[PDB]
């Protein structure tokens, strides 16, 4: 039947009131009230420059939206695909099973790409855009997006699609009448790390993730594609790695599958960045090569962070022929990435010290087993691995490693340099290492485990109780975690941040809930770096969740829907 | 391509080994090894009586399974539907995208229902069955299920479907050759509470939940259909409650929808038990009746447990005309239930004391505002409400209330009696109230919040931090929570238990993850009450999770799949 309520803006809150028949005042639907009652309406993330939404809405004919590309170039296929995708994005305003009346104004969307040949990902890429909406003649609307690149342009199409509201009282599709928006991201790297080796993720679910990412202007999918537990990456040059390493023959990522994901990402402004974690976090797949040590070592607690144990043996020269092949196969299909992630997860010293061949190698090279020594070995490995990586990608490109014993700012310069290596940070924002690194000129990606480890909070997967980094991190906590606060003056060295979904307790089935809507909080934090806190974003956060659900994302629930319909009554 | 591994049983663990070509030993697939390496094979829950799985498997033709019903009766439609459903259940053994070779033995399933007219739910219903599998002739199998009722019979079909394994090495569907099982549940009430008022749940997702419940022999769906936040229940007699109370016009449960859910439940041995929570937990829907007090009272912290505040006014005699109508409408569509839940959630004293009409009522009746008084009012309400409930269902039937101030064992006998009221327990298993109640003869349903509140662990929904009953409860903790331990000698008074999914932070999108596989732990605990702990159920728990995923349930992930393939290496 019929919606019986209406909403009215009062002190920044949409108040639910009965829609009494004996009134000369036109009733506002919930979303229509929200669009103007809220500082930023229904936008997520909120823009950084001009945020002028005006005061009024106009009724729109859903069938009379036409997109026009004004400057042609090398990104024609991308712009054309992005344009075709736009009506789908608009239809997200309409709840499922509801149908809008096909009446109202016609919409002309004008796409102005000022450098139509650019399609490369880079930390220096221009993601800026200008959005202007205004009436055109008597029966139409002029929506004009102006951007320095395709990437800024498709961001603009995303923001534009958010300026449509469905009036479920009247069954009208509406649109903000007078818009002036100018927008650019604070940070160039806005990412999600997806571990697809601790458990497998269907490529369908990976694509779905990219869709949700594009919806909130996240631009980097970090594909942690290998680890101790499995090797799903299809390497044509070393096929036994995935034949022996995959969880099953179907649980693999073929060249065709990866090319699909990479293209799907590109179309949506998402860089697909591969990781080969080494020399720790290796195991399954390497059987019969004699290139690992400690695989399945027992008791595991003595040799590694989590079962199964296993590490590369850096004293075998054949190892680097394998790596060269793995990296080359990666470079072939991950062909949009401008960066390579090489892991650098904490190496076990006990694991390396328990191998004869390694101990013999260190005797001949004048190194003792004192642990300045084992750091020497790790550096020896990384240097050789690095060399292979460059050969594989056919150029010097930036490389990422995690904060670890190797990347301790005190000695980091012995090994790496700040121009060649970006450091991904898992430590808390108040850890000394961050200041130490930033002073030495290093660039950072923030993944502090107290605010950005999206796996935290669930039951133990070894023994009983809860998992190691519990409690569960609410979106409030991810929203307030500010790299600018963490880095201070050195904030230009912060490239951005990344929500990490480690997968010992996540797979295809849990992926939507794990990431959404929490990764949206990161999305806004990194796009806008607002000085305001989470409570000022709360109402819009509740709307973005509903939007993901409309997309078919099984997003986590934040609050009773009653709270969304009754702003201000749910507080503490 | 091809599976490259095989598994071999060693000290109760299936060990992954290379499937070397130069062997005279036939390779075992992972599930085939598990079927005999494990004490109870792939069964969940494990049977209570005979659990003889034998030693061997037989290859089965998936197209040559035929079910025969030997004793006809009033449950013909149910038995026929249950039988038709059986091949689907068997196909769950096969992973998606895999196809079994259509060769092997033919299967004759013989269903012996010894009381073919019985189809009523009751605490005294007989859920027992006997399962025997043995070879029949040379080319077929005799599967015979013998049960005292339809309900025991469909339980038997569930267990039988679990005796099929897919050999992904050979692409063979297999089945345990020689089976002798006798089985009956320890507790008659094995339940899930689903709150569909704090957020709405699509009826599709409710049916899906029932499917997963049937899969592990849970028999009671407690439908917490109303609360302060919304009134989705379609009451024909008082239509303004749902017209004003629903979150939207589509977010309702029509008579047709509820009849569908109730029938779907019946076919699967699931009792759909409605709750009308009163006199607290009321709000939306009651506008313009003047039958509530404190609705949206501010500051909410002074008047209720969570916003919005609101309670029934028990001093209005019209109230009981409304309740009579609500209960009657409920009784019409919830026509399989033998029990009614009346809530009895903690009433606010401050809320009742802030009403003039209530204070005037208590003056005239010689009661002071001292709180012995307000307990008198609550009792006055419950007595009148109870009377309406009996009229509605057209018989005296057992009623459930929660542990509360009203049901404190010290004074409970002033108000209720142990024959008319069952008490649902949210307190911890070591709370004095449990012993106190059990000694007074009361029957209990266990929902201890430290082990059975499936909503615990996530972010705050008011303010920041985590929700009230955090941390998140792992399946380990729900498995080990034993009513028999909690109740001791009085354990026959424990009717069972219930996993509670409160929905301030759960809806359609999160429901599968919230409930599964954790509610399976409760399922085994209540069906078998094993003396062993969670670690003895671990391997089978990991399999049941995979089974739910095969059903299309987006179950939580417990552990890396690597752990499932490598029993014994993941421990603490």
């Amino acid at each position: 039947e019929d919606v019986v309520w209406r909403w009215s803006c009062d002190n920044g809150k949409c108040v639910k009131l009965k829609n009494d028949p004996r009134s000369s005042e036109p009733a506002l639907s919930l979303e229509a009230c929200k669009m103007f009652c809220n500082e930023y309406g229904l936008l997520w993330p909120r823009p950084t420059g001009e945020a002028d939404l005006g005061n009024f809405l106009s009724k729109i004919n859903l069938n009379s939206i036409e997109v026009k590309i004004l400057k042609k170039g090398a990104t024609d296929d991308l712009m054309e695909a992005a344009a075709k995708r736009f009506k789908e994005q608009v239809s997200l305003a309409i709840p499922r099973g509801s149908t809008p009346k096909l009446t109202g104004k016609a919409v002309d969307v004008y796409l102005v790409n000022e450098n139509p040949n650019e399609k490369a990902f880079s930390l220096e890429m221009d993601e800026s855009y200008g959005l202007r909406v205004s009436p055109s003649g008597a029966d139409r609307v002029n929506a004009t997006i102006t951007a320095n690149s395709f990437f800024g342009m498709r961001h603009g199409l995303e923001t534009l699609s958010q300026l449509f509201v469905f009036d479920d009282i009247r069954d009208h599709l509406l649109m903000v009448r007078d818009v002036n928006i100018s927008d650019k991201p604070v940070y160039p790297y806005r990412g999600i790390l997806l571990d697809t080796a601790r458990n497998y993720y269907s490529i369908e679910s990976i694509k779905r993730t990219i869709e949700a990412m594009a919806a909130v202007k996240l631009n980097t999918f970090h594909w942690h594609i290998t680890d101790s537990q499995s090797f799903p990456f299809v390497t044509t040059k070393r096929p036994n790695l995935y034949k022996f390493g995959a969880l099953s023959p179907q649980k693999v990522y073929t060249k065709a599958a990866i090319r699909e994901v990479v293209r799907f990402g590109l179309e949506r402004g998402v860089r697909v960045l591969p990781e080969f974690d080494a020399p720790a976090h290796v195991g399954e797949g390497w059987q019969d090569t004699d290139l690992t040590v400690c695989f399945k070592a027992e008791p595991w607690k003595s040799y590694c962070v989590e079962p199964p144990c296993g590490q590369l043996n850096p004293t075998k020269d054949e190892l680097y022929q394998y790596l060269e092949d793995i990296y080359s196969d990666m470079a072939e299909v991950f062909d949009t990435t401008d960066i390579f992630h090489m892991g650098g997860d904490e190496v076990s010293e006990a694991c390396w010290n328990s191998s004869d061949s390694i101990q013999n190698f260190m005797m001949q090279n004048r190194w003792d087993l004192d642990k300045e020594s084992f750091l020497k070995l790790w550096n020896y490995f990384q240097q050789k691995a690095q060399d292979k990586a460059y050969k594989a990608f056919g150029k010097k490109l930036p490389l990422i490693l995690w904060t670890s014993t190797l990347t301790n700012y005190k000695h980091i310069d012995d090994y790496l340099n700040k121009d060649d290596y970006i450091i991904q940070v898992w430590t808390t924002g108040v850890d000394p290492q961050i200041k130490g690194l930033l002073e030495k000129g290093y660039r950072l990606i923030m993944s502090n485990y107290d605010a950005l480890y999206f796996d935290c909070g669930y039951g133990a997967w070894v023994g009983a109780g809860n998992n190691w980094c519990s409690p569960y991190i609410g979106w409030q906590k991810v929203y307030d975690n500010s790299p600018a606060v963490i880095a201070l003056e050195h904030r230009d060295q912060v490239l951005g941040g990344e929500a990490a979904l480690w997968s010992e307790q996540s797979d295809t089935s849990t992926l939507d809930g794990r990431l959404w809507p929490r990764a949206a909080a990161l999305a806004e934090r990194l796009w806008a770096e607002p000085a305001t806190s989470w409570q000022d974003a709360e109402y819009r956060m509740l709307h973005i969740r509903e939007r993901l659900v409309r997309m078919g994302i099984q997003a986590e629930s934040l609050q009773p829907e009653w709270c969304y319909q009754n702003e201000g009554y749910c507080y503490s």
